This record gives C-alpha cells, structure tokens and sequence, in this order.
C-alpha cells in the first residue's frame, strides 16, 4: 500500500491528481483498488514497480509546481509531465497535458527556458509520431530543433545587449511556433494521421525558417562590428547548419529519402527517390531559402536521383576547387540501385573527402 | 555540353528558368546541373535540341523584360512569353506562364501596348484551343475568335485617334475582357 497528499493543495490542482490517479487502473481490473479524502489518496496495490508509483510522484511534484508562476518551474513540470507522456500508453492524459502545456505557456513566458519547452514538445512530437507512424510529425523533431537552436542563439544575444527589442522579436516569434505546434500536437492527438494533421505540417514551418534567417542576421550584423572571426565562423557554421536542417526537413516531408553530411567548410546532402513535382518543388525551395540566407548552392538531376553541395562566406578560389570536388560528387551516385548502395557510394565520397578536402 | 551564361536574373525569372528547364529535364534530361551564386543562378546540360536552347534564351529574357515598367519591354515580354507558352507540353505550365501574363497584362497602358498584349493573348488562347479535345474545346475556338476582332478594332482605334481622352472608356472595356 502507498498513501499520498499534499498539504491543502488549491482545488485546481487535484483535476490533474484525479486523472493520473485513475490513469493508473487502465489495464489491470478488478485486482487494483484506490481510495481518497479531501486530497489525501491511498492505493491498496502490491504488485505495481517503483515506476507505476513514480508516475504519481513525479505528477504530485508537477502539481506543486503548478501552483507558481515560475519558467523554471514551467520547464520542470513540461519535462515531468513528458515524462509521463513518455511513460504511459493513455493518450487522454497526453491530451490535458498538452492543453496545461499551451495554459502554462500562454500564462507566462520567458526566452531561456522555451529550449526545455521546445526540447520537451520536440519529444513528445517524436513519441506521437513514434506511436501514430506520421514521418512528418517525427520529422517536425528538426523544427523544433531549428526552434531550441533559436533559443540558443536568444540567449547568445546577451553576449550583444543587456536585453533589447531583438529578443522581444525572438521571443514572439518563436512563440508563434510554439502555440502553432502545440496546437499541432492538440491536432494530432484529436485527428490523427488526418489530412488537417498533414496540412498543418506544411502550414507551421516557414516562420521558424524566417526567424532563424531574421536572427542570424541581426547576429551577424553585430558580428561584423566585433570582427571576431571565430564568431564570424560562428555564423557560417551557425547558417549552413539551419539550410542543412531546414532543407533535410522539408525535403523529408515528401517521403524520398535524404543523405546528410557536413564539414564546416561544405555541406552534402543526397536525394534519392524523387517525382517531377518534388524535384520542381524542391530545386525551388532550396534556392528560396538558400537566397535569403546569402549562401552558394550547387544541384544536379538525373534520374530518381538529386544531389545537392554549398558554401557559406565563399572565397573566389574556396567555390572554384569546392566546384571541382562537388562535380565529381555529383557523378558518383548517379548509377545507384538502392538507399544501401547510396550509403556505399558516399562512404566512398567521404573516403575521396579523406583523401582530399 | 550546353551552358547558359547569366547576369542579374530576378526571383520569378529563376522560377520560371528552373521550371522550364525541368520541364525539359523530364523529356530528356539524362543528366542536368543548376547553381546559385550572389543568389544569381548558372545552368550546364548535356547537348539538348538548338530550339530548346533558344527556348532557355528567350525565357530568360523574356522573364527580365516583365520586371521593367516600359510598356515596350512589357510589350516584348508579352510576345515572347506567350512563345514560351507556344513552346510547353505541361498544361501546368501553360497555367503557371499564364497567371504571369495575366498579372503583367494588368500593367497595360495604352492602344500601341494594348494592341499587341490582347494578340498575344488571342495567340495563346488559341494555342490553349486548338488540341483541347475535352467539352470546352470547341467554345474556346469561337472565344479565340471573339478576342480576335477586338484585336482588329483595338488597331482600328490605335491607327485612327488624334489623342483625345475617349480612348480611355474604350482600353478599360477591353482591358476587361482581355483580363
């Protein structure tokens, strides 16, 4: 037996107590019995792990938490409340848990602590999906990395001002994202693997992608009065990664599957199983976001096969020889029967980028 | 191996090149390449017919000739674009080159302009008409035909005025239908 309470907790609080209390019961019947007064509980249960008691523990901690307005308690009870909704096969549970999570954000907010937020909805969009078979909903784990990373660079804007309306910027906008994908989240959970779902998925990016151009440019142009070059490489690096994520992810929405590598300098990315729409679509997308992140692209076609290499911040002679080793990466898939042979091949690219580089 | 050469391409013109060219790449592209460079663009493939490689030339000038606010380069735009259109197979791209000559023929001016915007347009609605085969098919025939006299009297109307503002009714009724 185990018995609970939390001294005269605000009545509020026990709507969430209740539902994990009896979320306990689902599969077992008539052998798991509980009991409560007053916000004092009892379980009359032997046989349960250590786990099965964590799930109310680690709620009864959610729910002191609840009760402060705090972005670090607001971080911890989301991570708590994800490890539920990792941990238990209810998705009613995972559905109020995601309408406390849109409450508590849209109750208080603060930048430094969304990439625990983010983190936490980047898992649970992972789980969802991991539990539906939705790709895009998994794939959407890059978006919200593309949003963690965003608080990252939120946070690296201390290092420019003691606070500004750059980071008032950021914040809403990655608060828009936030709210955009919850909602997705509260979506799925009600409609899932729907059209509306898949709608959605293709509505929410842009403005992720947008935010991270917008605010890589506001860093840099503070960078460029530091002159630092590590930070000056800070934002190549910084840049070419989020084409990379972004370009993966939309891509990876279509169902071909993609081929990414990287090296500070260059980027390669591989695409096999292409149809004419996805290609016009895709050639397109590239330039699209390549443009607005200032960055030089190189693409080939042939087959069901696109391959695709860029650089940041380029030299006159750094694209020329790039130019020279990325033509000869675009040859080297192009007979490839199978994802597995295209494995093979750019292992052999990578060896050949071993070689030289 | 074909390569285009390119200065100062602008966002549609990269859209409609890119398009245009996978439009090719899907008939015979054994193997195409394409690059971005100052967000400018480059192009390399494997010995394509000569009209096909004009096909590029044009659309790439035609594309830049709709950025400009002349009504003469509106005016080449509007011809060589609608050539681009004579030149498609894809009923898509038919669409997509039309919406771009229905958004640059809400630019026109005046009946010199006017005259060979709404014959473009009469050129492609028949090149639309004539292999159709479905039930609008045999409409769209006599439609080409009622923008053609329009054409005709537009002319009519553009040889004989003196300058005088009555024109003005007469272009907006037809700027009307040709829209």
């Amino acid at each position: 037996t185990v018995t609970f309470d939390i001294t005269n907790i605000s009545h509020k609080a026990i709507d969430i107590i209740l539902k994990v209390v009896l979320g306990i019961a689902e599969h077992e019947g008539t052998e798991v019995t509980f009991h409560s007064e007053r916000g004092q509980l009892q379980i009359e249960v032997k046989n349960l792990h250590e786990e099965d008691k964590r799930l109310i523990e680690q709620a009864i901690e959610a729910a002191r938490l609840a009760d402060s307005p705090d972005p670090e308690s607001v971080a911890r009870a989301v991570e708590l409340l994800t490890k539920v909704a990792k941990a238990s096969t209810n998705t009613e549970l995972i559905q109020f848990i995601v309408k406390e999570l849109l409450e508590l954000a849209r109750k208080l907010t603060d930048p430094k602590d969304l990439a625990k937020v983010l983190d936490s909805i980047s898992e649970l969009l992972t789980e969802l999906a991991l539990k539906t078979g939705d790709p895009t909903a998994a794939l959407a784990a890059m978006v919200a990395h593309i949003a963690e990373l965003v608080v990252r660079l939120a946070l690296m804007a201390e290092r420019t001002h003691p606070g500004s309306e750059i980071v008032k910027k950021a914040v809403k906008l990655v608060q828009e994202v936030a709210e955009e994908v919850l909602e997705a989240a509260q979506l799925m959970l009600e409609k899932p693997n729907s059209d509306e779902v898949a709608k959605k998925l293709e509505e929410v990016a842009k403005k992720a992608i947008e935010a991270c151009i917008e605010l890589q440019q506001i860093l840099e142009a503070w960078a460029k009065e530091r002159g630092d070059q590590d930070l000056l490489r800070e934002v190549r690096e910084h840049k070419l990664q989020i084409l990379t994520i972004a370009v993966a992810y939309k891509a990876a929405q279509m169902g071909v599957t993609v081929l990414k590598h990287t090296h500070g300098w260059v980027v390669f990315l591989v695409i096999l199983g292409l149809h004419k729409q996805q290609a016009e679509q895709l050639l397109r997308f590239v330039h699209r976001v390549a443009h607005a992140l200032g960055v030089t692209l190189s693409i080939t076609f042939s087959g069901d096969i696109v391959v695709i290499a860029v650089t940041v911040g380029a030299s006159e002679e750094e694209k020329k020889e790039v130019r020279k080793i990325v033509k000869e990466i675009a040859k080297q898939l192009r007979h490839a029967e199978t994802e597995e042979e295209a494995k093979e091949i750019v292992q052999r690219v990578i060896e050949e980028w071993q070689e030289e580089g």
